[PDB]
């Protein structure tokens, strides 16, 4: 009948580096009905042991699981994980698939409605990733080779070989060309727009080994190992200080870029939308975000009801520190 969801854990007690491919999480295969998605850092923390296996796990199991795996910022984990939760989790029994649909996650909520985890598309995942084809495409989760070999080719150009911030700027650029020249339900607005800078350094602050103090960059062998098979370097220590997006705003200065999409159902025909969250504007995506809740949970009762006011009032308190400060909503009133 369901599960009274306790709030976020707080940052870890102990916010040094430390070795997270240890003996107590092994990598370990796929077994059958086990869950894998576009998220490589969830991905990596599921195949070794850092969330469950099979791929299913609560909120604050995830919360927990990215910091300890990757010295993940509290906020940062809070927004993130609650944004995947609301929109894509099953919030009476508690459970997100950190991938596409599963019965793991209990009895279907009520259409709109889809419990159908990370893989599905159009608010949250999007278009113009850096190891994953877009949705138009047939498959928005798979790692796609073409696209790290131009990961490599673009870490050759401008990175010494590796993949660092000066890389990231033109690789971010690039992706975003190649969808508005091939895909003609390109859409890059909204939390899309805010999530593809940071996924972008992502890979620098966390990916990064910790005990690396200078000149931050990340090995296409340890890419691969990631991005790919979802595995942590050997002997890989998770950065000294908790970390998130730190460098996105670089990104976005190397090639400023508008909130948008094409237009009419063409390539090449990139439409600005005014209306958008950006990196001034970010509110706006707290208020887009609540208002797509509404339309999946467009008149809920009971422990439904209960369980949503729960997390959206959890996902505010991480969006008010992250964002500096949003009006919170209650579109189901109080509790
Ligand atoms: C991600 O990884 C990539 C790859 O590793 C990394 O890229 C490095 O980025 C740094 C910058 O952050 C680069 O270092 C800088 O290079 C600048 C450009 O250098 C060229 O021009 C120099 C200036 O020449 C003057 O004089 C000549 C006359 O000789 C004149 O014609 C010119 O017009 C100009 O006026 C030149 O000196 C330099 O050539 C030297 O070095 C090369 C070896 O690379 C050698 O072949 C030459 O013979 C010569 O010895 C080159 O052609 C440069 O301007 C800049 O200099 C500043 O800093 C130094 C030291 O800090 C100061 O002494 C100086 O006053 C300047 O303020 C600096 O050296 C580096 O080259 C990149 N490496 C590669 C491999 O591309 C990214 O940074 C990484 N991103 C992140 C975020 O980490
Ligand atoms: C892994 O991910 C890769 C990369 O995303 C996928 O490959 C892409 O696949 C799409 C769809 O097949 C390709 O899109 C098509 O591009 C054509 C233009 O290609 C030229 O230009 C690009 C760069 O601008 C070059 O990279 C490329 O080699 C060519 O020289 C267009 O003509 C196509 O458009 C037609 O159809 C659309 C849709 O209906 C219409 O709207 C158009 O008007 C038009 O008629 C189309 O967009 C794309 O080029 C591929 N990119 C690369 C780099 O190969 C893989 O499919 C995926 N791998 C697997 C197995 O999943
Ligand atoms: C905290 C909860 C997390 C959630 C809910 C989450 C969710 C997602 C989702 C949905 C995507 C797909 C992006 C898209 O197609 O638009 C994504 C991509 C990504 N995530 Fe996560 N993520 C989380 C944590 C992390 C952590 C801790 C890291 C790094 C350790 C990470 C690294 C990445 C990277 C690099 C990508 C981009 C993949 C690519 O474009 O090839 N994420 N994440
Ligand atoms: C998976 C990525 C999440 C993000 O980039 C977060 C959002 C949604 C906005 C501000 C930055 C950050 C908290 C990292
Ligand atoms: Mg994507």
């Amino acid at each position: 009948q369901g599960v009274d969801p306790p709030p976020p854990p707080g940052p870890p007690s102990f916010t040094g580096t430390k070795l997270v491919n240890d003996a107590d999480h092994p990598w370990q295969p796929l077994r059958e009905g086990d869950i894998r998605g576009p998220c490589p850092g969830l991905n990596t923390l599921a195949s070794h042991g850092y969330l469950p296996r099979d791929g299913v796990a609560t909120p604050a199991q995830i919360i927990t699981a990215t910091q300890e795996g990757f010295n993940f910022e509290n906020n940062a984990a809070i927004v993130a994980t609650y944004l995947g939760h609301l929109l894509n989790g099953n919030l009476v029994t508690d459970l997100l698939s950190i991938g596409g649909a599963t019965p793991k996650t209990g009895p279907p909520p009520p259409p709109p409605a889809h419990a159908g985890g990370l893989n599905v598309h159009g608010t949250f995942e999007g278009d113009a990733g850096m190891t994953r084809a877009d949705e138009f495409f047939g498959d928005n989760h798979s790692f796609n080779q073409t696209l790290f070999d131009k990961f490599v080719d673009f870490s050759n150009r401008y990175g010494g070989g590796f993949y660092n911030l000066t890389v990231a700027g033109e690789l971010r650029y690039s992706r975003i060309q190649d969808s508005i020249a091939t895909n003609p339900e390109f859409q890059f607005k909204n939390v899309r727009f805010i999530t593809a800078y940071g996924e972008t350094v992502f890979p620098i602050n966390l990916f990064v080994d910790g005990r690396v103090t200078t000149d931050r960059k990340l090995s296409m062998e340890d890419a691969a190992s990631i991005f790919r098979d979802m595995r942590f370097p050997d002997d890989f220590h998770r950065s000294a200080v908790p970390a998130s997006n730190e460098g996105a705003d670089q990104v976005l200065a190397a090639h400023p870029w508008v909130p948008g999409g094409n237009a009419d159902n063409q390539v090449n025909n990139y439409v600005e939308d005014p209306d958008s969250a950006d990196f001034t504007h970010l509110c706006r995506l707290y208020e887009f975000v609540v208002g797509s809740v509404q339309e999946l949970y467009p008149n809920p009762t009971g422990i439904l009801r209960r369980n949503l006011i729960k997390n959206l009032h959890y996902w505010w308190t991480g969006v008010n520190v992250a964002f500096g400060g949003c009006d919170e909503l209650f579109p189901y009133g109080q509790l």
